[PDB]
RNA sequence: CCCCCCCACCCACAAAAACCACAACACCCACAAACCCAAAAAACCCCACAACCCCCCCACACCCCACCAACCCCACAAACCCCACACACCCCACAAAAC
């Protein structure tokens, strides 16, 4: 529900989880990065 | 894979020993303005005709199975240590030796 969302984001202080940040590594990781894809931005902003 | 004697650091003139030293120096820094190897706009899946979307299919079929006799890349026999003449048998031995 968008509630319940909401209020995870809340419980987090709008703050990424450790898995959202591994989950957009793998995908952007293994995947060849196009020029200003999104995918350049996920590898660029979140890795190491 | 010891030796010539004397000898016996592949030591040595003096002066001396940083492969230090003109001075000025001392980022293998620096032209300014500036200081993303950004920017026209419109855009922004290295998406898209449509039908379609197994690099699926004729059918019969479907062990890259099958003639049977068969089926150890067994066998003549005699045999069967890639064993033997004796003499023998350290790839020992002149002597002197024998780092």
């Amino acid at each position: 529900s968008p509630e319940a969302v909401y209020t995870r984001i809340m419980m987090n202080g709008g703050r990424l989880k450790r898995s959202h940040i591994r989950r957009y590594v793998s995908v952007s990781s293994n995947h060849q990065a196009r020029p200003n894809s999104f995918a350049e931005f996920l590898n660029k902003t979140y890795s190491s």
